C-alpha cells in the first residue's frame, strides 16, 4: 500500500530491481526483488540483509525497509533512488581530472569503511557506483557487499586482480584497492584500463603495464605462463604512463601505488587517503 507505480530498472545478480514511488513521503525509491528460487538462495539473501542493516555512510546508498510478499516490514529490500550509475555517465566520455579525483576520494571512502567492519565488495565496477550529478556524491552500491570470512559468464574479468585472476574464489581487501585503480584510469580516459574477455588474456594485458617485482609472484607466472621466463619482469613493454597518455604526472604516480602487481605492495583504502594527491579534501 505504501510503493506505488513501479518500473524495472534493470536487473543484477540477486534479481530485478525497480524505481517506485513512495505515499508516505513524495520521495523516489529503488526497490530490489530477490525470488527464493532454492534454499541456497535464501541462505544467499539473509547473509546480505544482516550486512547491510548495519552499514550507514554516505558514500554506500542507504537501505530503508526489508519486506515480503506483499509488503511486511520473494523478499524485496527498499533502497535510496539514485540519479544515475558511473557506467553511464562515462559512456558519455572521460571526466575532468577535478572530477575524477573527487569520486576517487568518496570511492575510497566507502572502502575504508565497509573494510574497517571486516566487509568486502564481491563485485565493484561502475555501474555498481551511483552518482547524483547535482551534488557530485558517489555512493557504493549494497549488492556484492560481502562479510571477508549458473551465469558465470555474466562476471567481468575487466577489474579482476592478478591474484584473483590466479585464485579464483578467494576475496580479499587488497582485491577492492585493484577494482578500484582500474575504476580511476576508467574515469580519467574514457575507456577500460584491461579489457580481456578471457583470465589468460587479461593477465597478458596486465603483464605488458605492471612490473613483477618479487620472485615468489614470478614463480607463480613461470607455472601458468612460461613464455616470459628469459624477460625482465621488472620493465614492462607498454607501462601505465604509456596507457594514460594526456593524463597528469601526479594522478599516474597514485595509480602506479594502486596497480601493483602483489597486495603487499599496495596502499590499502586507509593509506590511499591519507596520500598527498587525495589529503587535499
Ligand atoms: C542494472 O541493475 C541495477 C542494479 C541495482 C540498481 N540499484 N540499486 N540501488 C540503486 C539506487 N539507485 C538507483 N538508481 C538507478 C541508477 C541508474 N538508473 C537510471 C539512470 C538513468 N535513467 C534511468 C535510470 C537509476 N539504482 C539502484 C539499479 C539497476
Amino acid at each position: 500500500s505504501r510503493y506505488m507505480d513501479l518500473k524495472p530498472l534493470g536487473c543484477g545478480g540477486n534479481g530485478l530491481v525497480f524505481s517506485a514511488v513512495d505515499n508516505d513521503c513524495d520521495k523516489r525509491v529503488a526497490i530490489k526483488k530477490i525470488v527464493l528460487t532454492d534454499p541456497q538462495s535464501v541462505k544467499h539473501a539473509l547473509r546480505e540483509i544482516k550486512i547491510i542493516r548495519r552499514l550507514d555512510h554516505d558514500n554506500i546508498v542507504k537501505v530503508f525497509e526489508i519486506l515480503g510478499p506483499s509488503g511486511s516490514q520473494s523478499v524485496y529490500i527498499v533502497q535510496e533512488y539514485m540519479e544515475t550509475d558511473l557506467a553511464n555517465v562515462l559512456e558519455q566520455g572521460p571526466l575532468l581530472e577535478e572530477h575524477a579525483r573527487l569520486f576517487m576520494y568518496q570511492l575510497l571512502r566507502g572502502l575504508k569503511y565497509i573494510h574497517s567492519a571486516n566487509v568486502l565488495h564481491r563485485d565493484l565496477k561502475p555501474a555498481n557506483l551511483f552518482i547524483n550529478t547535482e551534488d557530485l556524491v558517489l555512493k557504493i552500491g549494497d549488492f556484492g557487499l560481502a562479510r571477508i570470512m549458473l551465469s558465470e559468464g555474466l562476471v567481468t574479468k575487466w577489474y579482476r586482480s592478478p591474484r584473483l585472476l590466479l585464485s579464483p574464489n578467494n576475496y580479499t581487501k587488497a582485491i577492492d584497492m585493484w577494482a578500484a585503480g582500474c575504476i580511476f584510469a576508467e574515469m580519467l580516459t574514457g575507456k577500460t584500463l584491461f579489457a580481456g574477455a578471457h583470465e589468460l588474456e587479461q593477465m597478458q594485458l596486465i603483464l605488458e603495464s605492471i612490473p613483477v617485482v618479487h620472485e615468489e609472484d614470478r614463480q607463480e607466472l613461470l607455472s601458468v605462463i612460461p613464455v616470459y621466463i628469459r624477460n625482465d619482469m621488472t620493465e614492462p613493454h607498454k607501462p601505465l604512463t604509456q596507457l594514460l597518455p594526456g593524463i597528469s604526472r601526479e594522478a599516474v604516480d597514485f595509480l602506479e601505488q594502486i596497480l601493483t602487481f602483489s597486495p603487499m605492495d599496495r596502499l590499502t583504502a586507509e593509506e590511499a587517503l591519507s596520500h598527498p594527491y587525495m589529503s587535499i579534501y
